């Protein structure tokens, strides 16, 4: 279970070569979108940048700031998601998604469950940075009930480490899951919180096979039959995530993709977040449970110059 990327540094690269490349497509009249796209998929997100400094160095614009105005569509939405640099990213997803009670609770509940708790440590300093207050303080003012108090849990990053497994702990949370679960009647959403939240990976994997073999149900099927809402997503959410958070972003969009119709936002954010991380393990997680491939099914759910991009994101 080795974890790479689809997308890496290109080699032979040039900072001002790719600037004025850049340049000459959106100056004129008009667009030339595919050396835009093909410039962009080729080059890594730390490539991506030190051409947007060239290309402020050299013309004195924002990089940007012309790709915006020049570009429109579900095009314009995917290109900026590759400019905004990896430091920057899952904070600036979790900044606009926050806003109002309107606040998408998807984009909360993918990141946040799906982040190691060291990757979840930068996302909160970025976030203080490059915006006003913080993000947990900013989680709980649009969040309320038990789906808020889990976010905050996983927001503290503080899992217990992997570190060997216990026998005695494993057998004795399974049971207070099963004692919180189907036989107390109702349901102790408190003791989900503390034990999917708190111990480590391994343990967890552990207590979801005992879980299973004391109770007959799968760890996913007493949670979907106890919670309801935000909450029950969440939960499912970071159980398939510790079982492998490559299979969990795998099935995020494999339903971003059917329906009435695409949800771009989702498939954007998944396939430029990990890029660079575990794509080629989500397209690998693909192809085992769905019996079909990424590039497959992203060729018939989109169109123009926007499945072009995404394409060369995910290589054949
Ligand atoms: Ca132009
Ligand atoms: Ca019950
Ligand atoms: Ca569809």
């Amino acid at each position: 279970q080795v974890l790479r990327g689809t997308v890496t540094d290109f080699p032979g690269f040039d900072e001002r070569a790719d600037a004025e490349t850049l340049r000459k497509a959106m100056k004129g009249l008009g667009t030339d979108e595919e050396s835009i796209l093909t410039l962009l998929t080729s080059r890594s997100n730390a490539q991506r940048q030190e051409i947007s400094a060239a290309f402020k160095t050299l013309f004195g614009r924002d990089l940007l700031d012309d790709l915006k105005s020049e570009l429109t569509g579900k095009f314009e939405k995917l290109i900026v998601a590759l400019m905004k640099p990896s430091r920057l990213y899952d904070a600036y997803e979790l900044k606009h998604a926050l806003k109002g009670a309107g606040t998408n609770e998807k984009v909360l509940t993918e990141i946040i469950a799906s982040r190691t708790p060291e990757e979840l440590r930068a996302i909160k300093q970025v976030y203080e940075e490059e915006y006003g207050s913080s993000l947990e303080d900013d989680v709980v003012g649009d969040t309320s009930g038990y789906y808020q108090r889990m976010l905050v849990v996983l927001l503290q990053a503080n899992r217990d480490p992997d570190a060997g497994i216990d026998e005695a702990q494993v057998e004795q949370d399974a049971q207070a899951l099963f004692q919180a679960g189907e036989l107390k009647w109702g349901t102790d959403e408190e003791k989900f919180i503390t034990i999917f939240g708190t111990r480590s990976v391994s343990h967890l994997r552990k207590v979801f096979d005992k879980y299973m073999t004391i109770s007959g149900f799968q760890i996913e099927e007493t949670i979907d039959r106890e919670t309801s809402g935000n909450l029950e997503q969440l939960l499912l959410a970071v159980v398939k995530s510790i079982r492998s958070i490559p299979a969990y972003l795998a099935e995020t969009l494999y339903y971003a993709m059917k329906g009435a119709g695409t949800d771009d936002h989702t498939l954007i954010r998944v396939m430029v977040s990990r890029s660079e991380i575990d794509l080629f393990n989500i397209r690998k997680e693909f192809r085992k449970n769905f019996a079909t491939s990424l590039y497959s099914m992203i060729k018939g759910d989109t169109s123009g110059d926007y499945k072009k991009a995404l394409l060369l994101l995910c290589g054949e």
